[PDB]
């Protein structure tokens, strides 16, 4: 039933017109059902969408809401593959630890809130390691909660690639909401 079924639809054209694909469960590649990803509007909860199929490329977390056009997801291009059902955190309220140096070292900052500019308040220029996780997290390569979104399933980050980033040059973040 519902009470957990997160559904996501990908329309070929905008305004949710033309072709369309409906799925409420993880998948590998649904591109075979859609040749273009335009307009999106989930009919459930949050979702994890990978610019490319097989679970590669840019990681965007499309939350429960409407998107009359692709540009509604940061116009990161009209390329969207399958998706994975993602739930919001609640087991450990909200707490994050950031280390100036990888392998858990250097200055450590703890904040149970969102942060627009990490460098502004944490003076951090490049996050190398971050401890203390909560259900699901979101890292924004850019400040103001913008830029590539990093979301990897793990229990800790000792290296800059631990969160699937091609470098420790990240930014701030914001507690996932829905």
């Amino acid at each position: 039933g519902s009470k957990t079924g997160t559904k996501i639809t990908f329309y070929e054209d905008k305004n949710f017109q033309g072709r369309r694909y409906d799925c409420d469960c993880d998948c590998a590649d649904f591109h075979t059902y859609l040749s273009r990803c335009n307009s999106i509007k989930v009919e459930g909860g949050t979702w994890a969408v990978y610019e490319r199929p097989n679970f590669a490329g840019y990681m965007y977390i499309l939350p429960q809401g409407e998107y009359p056009e692709y540009q509604r997801w940061m116009g990161l291009n009209d390329r969207l593959s399958s998706c994975r059902a993602v739930h919001l955190p609640s087991g450990g309220q909200y707490k994050i630890q950031i280390f100036e140096k990888g392998d858990f070292s250097g200055q450590m900052y703890e904040t149970t809130e969102d942060c627009p500019s990490i460098m502004e308040q944490f003076h951090m220029r490049e996050i190398h390691s971050c401890k203390v996780l909560e259900g699901v997290w979101i890292f924004y390569e850019l400040p103001n909660y913008r830029g590539r979104q990093y979301l990897l399933d793990k229990k800790e980050y000792r290296k800059p690639i631990d969160w699937g980033a091609a470098s420790p040059a990240v930014q701030s973040f914001r507690r996932i909401v829905e």
